[PDB]
Order: C-alpha cells, then sequence, then structure tokens
C-alpha cells in the first residue's frame, strides 16, 4: 500500500474526542476508515511523539505527510475533504458557519475557563485561600458560558441544523463538568441535549473506543 | 453588504484585512464600524450581539461572530481571494492550524495583561506573578511562530489569516513594552505582512500606523 488510512493521536476523554467523532461520522458516511492511537499523558512527553508533534500536544492528524494539530484546523480539513459527510451539522455555507461559531466558541473560550481546574495555577499551590477563589470563579466563568449554549437549545435541538463537531465539543466539556462535580442541572436543556448526542452511532461508538461509558 | 464591527487594532483586525481581501481580490466592498469598550456594553449592541464581543459580522440576516468562523465562512464564499494562503485543502489546513494556535493559545495569554483576574486586584505580588507568567508564556509561543519563519515567509503558502493574526499580537507586545528583538524573524516578517496592500488599507482605516 501507498496510502494508508488516516491516524488520529488523541488522550481519552479529552478534546481530541472531537476529531475523533468527526473521523468516525467521515467513516459512517463516507465508508473511509481511520487509525485511532490513544496516547497518554507521559507518551506525549516522549521522545517519540515529539518527533511527530514538538507542541506536545494532542490531537494531531497524520494523513500521509501532512501533520496537523488543532481541533478548529483538523475538522475544518475533514470537512472540505468529505463534504458528504456534514461535519458541521449541514453543507450550506451560512449553517455551516454557524456551527462553526459555536465549535470556536466552544473551543477557544469555554475550553480555557476549564484550565485552573484541571491545573491549578502554580501561585496558588499552597495557598488554600486562594485556590478556594480560583477554582470557584471558573466554576462561575464556565457556568455563565453553559447559560449561553442553554439559551440556544431553548429553540434548536442541536449547535448545528443537524449533530455537529460543535454538539461534540459541548458534549465533552459537560463529561468534564460531570467528572469534575461541577454541577450544570440548572441548565435545563443540557441534560436532555446530553441524552441526544449519546444516540448519534458516531458518538456511540467513539464514547466505547475511548473507555467513556459508566 | 457584509457589515464588520470591530475594536480598532484588536483581534476585529483579522477578520476587517480578510475583507479588505476580498474586496481588492474578489471586487466586492463591505463596510466598517469600528466601536468602542462602551458601545459593546450598550443595550443597541447587546440585542445584535448578547454575548457583547467583537468580532461581529453582519451579513444579511446572519449575524456571526468569532474570528475563526468568519474566516472560514469568508474563505467559502471567496475562495478566489485565497484567504488562507492557498486553494488546496492540505495547505488551507496548515494555515489554519496557525490561525488556530494564535487565536485560542497565544491570544489567551494576553488576556492577563489587558485584564487582570479580579482576584488579583490590590494584590502587587500576585498582579506582579500574573504579568510576569503571561509574558513568559507569550514569549515561548512566539518563539516557535520565530521557529517556523526560519524556513518560511508566512504561516500561508502566501500571505494569509494566520500572518494578520500574529501581525497584530505582535502590535499588542510594541502597545505592552513586551520585547521580542530576541526573536530574529520577527522584525522582517512584520515588514512583509505591512508591505500587503490589504494590511496597509486596514491600518490607515483602524489608526494604527
Ligand atoms: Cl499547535
Ligand atoms: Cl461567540
Amino acid at each position: 500500500l501507498y496510502f494508508q488510512s488516516m491516524k488520529l493521536y488523541g488522550l481519552t476523554g479529552a478534546c481530541s474526542f472531537v476529531p475523533h467523532v468527526a473521523l468516525e461520522w467521515v467513516k459512517l458516511r463516507a465508508n473511509q476508515d481511520y487509525a485511532f492511537q490513544a496516547v497518554s499523558r507521559e507518551f506525549i512527553k516522549s521522545a517519540e511523539y515529539l518527533a511527530l508533534n514538538p507542541r506536545g500536544n494532542v490531537p494531531l492528524l497524520v494523513d500521509g505527510d501532512l501533520a496537523l494539530t488543532q481541533n478548529q484546523a483538523i475538522v475544518h480539513y475533514l470537512d472540505e475533504l468529505y463534504p458528504e459527510a456534514k461535519l458541521f451539522g449541514s453543507k450550506t455555507a451560512r449553517d455551516k458557519a454557524k456551527a462553526a461559531r459555536w465549535l470556536a466558541f466552544f473551543n477557544s473560550d469555554v475550553h480555557k475557563s476549564f484550565v485552573p481546574l484541571f491545573r491549578l495555577p502554580s501561585y496558588a499551590e499552597g495557598n488554600e485561600t486562594l485556590t478556594k477563589t480560583i477554582r470557584q470563579q471558573s466554576a462561575e466563568q464556565i457556568l455563565e458560558q453553559l447559560a449561553f449554549a442553554n439559551a440556544h437549545l431553548e429553540n434548536h435541538i442541536f449547535f448545528g441544523e443537524e449533530i455537529s463537531v460543535a454538539d461534540a465539543y459541548l458534549y465533552i466539556m459537560l463529561n468534564w463538568c460531570r467528572l469534575l462535580g461541577l454541577d450544570f442541572s440548572h441548565l435545563s436543556q443540557l441534560s436532555a441535549f446530553m441524552q441526544r448526542v449519546e444516540a448519534d452511532q458516531g458518538v456511540d461508538n467513539v464514547r466505547e473506543q475511548e473507555g467513556l461509558k459508566g
């Protein structure tokens, strides 16, 4: 063989969940298989991995000689190659742009708010009171952004016209909230949204592959 | 025609450059509304854009936010404009990688330099520590972009929206007094970007010279 399938390196349950769902949708809707390599937090600090990707980040998508990082770049690339796959929830430019706007909001803005809850800023280590303040302020910021997504769901079923990469991104962040013990139950559209997303075959397959069921 | 709401010299410079390229390359004019920090808190603005942020692109009854969504939307509408530095899927994606790095990763390190976290106001030592960490983060990320430019003249195969984004961030560094003279490629990169007609037009419109 002279052409191998595309390969995604990802951390199970991390933001790389999103291009994983994208590739599964491509497999299901355009019959193109792909490879998934689950990486550990240590393997990405490894010599072998930094030889592929100096930023030592996931996701990484390899397609032949192209070694592409950034979730948004990866998904827009898969959408150019496979428009029939409707990764942005639609084939039309205006509806695709609206879903891309939600994807960028989730990836650039909301994701960032989680950072201090996953890794406390070094200057608060050992400072009990500042640690509590930082964690509460970040929780408040997440919930403020999630209210905005909740408001959208008051009259839409998904963040695309049909299910899209943006729904995959919110889905995984609400999975983080559950794992972190961050209660969003007062945002009434979110739990029903989680259930709809989990019913999607590609999402289901990826949750299974990444070990995310409970 | 389309209208862009932007804060002069802010991240909204990038879709402003994109529209000017569409103007120059695809013969489609657009409107630019410069907004103040107060106007984006206004009742009139919040009604258009409940997020109260810029950029905002209005195209008919489409009101689109987020820099990346805006530029991907214009690229779809005007592929001949080569907003990503190329027409081919692989080369466009490489440039979109850089755009996303600059928008999601690098821009974020600047945030505390423009707006200190609430918990740090009044606390002299902590404020100093937060500003130091931001500068260190920025310099590490700029070093990575600088390394790329040792073998490539732009972040696209030709000039692209990724280049515009790095350009405006280096303009912020100059305004913040964050020096990057030790990164040998950046000065020359800024001159190449300033030499492009679309960029030059936008810098003029936004009062940035
Ligand atoms: Cl990257
Ligand atoms: Cl937004």
